[PDB]
DNA sequence: CTATGAACATAATGTTCATAG
DNA sequence: CTATGAACATTATGTTCATAG
């Protein structure tokens, strides 16, 4: 790795770990969210990306899955997220501070320098 | 392409550019300035990305190759650049200057909401 | 039809290797 | 040697395919 911007895995689990702190959304529910906060900027993340990052949170062992069932007029089976080591996802959103602040600063500087 | 920040090889050809306007250095110079001036942030491109900008350029037609030999006490086969349709680079610059402001958008957003 | 998650493709990169002269 | 640039490997990311409902 050369130190370039920020991945999008690692800016999308960020995302996963906020949300997991704040509600209860299974994947295209967070992937639904996602695109709606950011239909305006114009980034659209895809379904198997937004997987990829709750499955790297799962085998990194900051969550831990919980498979539902609702029954009843409108059956669904989904599943819904919650930590399994709040800390290491603590130090994950530390980590990614670090590496958004220097991503901003890279884009600054090329603002910056050619215009 | 779902949107996400700029490209590495999209944003050293904005530098080319911008340098091709300043400047009369060669593959390894720029290389060498580029190190330099983002030595602190902690991006270090290498060689091969500097030269893939520097050829996309050659095919969009915005760049043309001079090849210089500098003899006397170190001979050195080089290659100098300059523009061969500045327009299109203009043009090039203020497209890139779109995908750059989007860019910190998406990270000031993501610093916003799990920070 | 939904939702999950796998598979596979392709693109972006990063590391090595080739070569003129 | 040494500046350019081609090859090759590996990542990261986007599209399809497979299952269960």
């Amino acid at each position: 790795s050369t130190g370039f911007l920020v991945k999008q895995r690692a800016f999308l689990k960020l995302y996963m770990i906020t949300m997991t702190e704040q509600e209860r959304l299974y994947g295209l529910k967070l992937l639904e969210v996602l695109r709606s906060e950011f239909k305006e900027i114009g980034f659209k993340p895809n379904h198997t990306e937004v997987y990829r990052s709750l499955h790297e949170l799962l085998d990194d062992g900051i969550l831990k899955q919980i498979k539902v069932k609702k029954e009843g007029a409108k059956l669904q089976e989904v599943v819904l997220y919650q930590f399994k080591d709040y800390e290491a996802a603590k130090l994950y959103k530390k980590q990614l501070k670090v590496e958004l602040d220097r991503s901003k600063k890279l884009i600054e500087k090329a603002l910056s320098d050619n215009f």
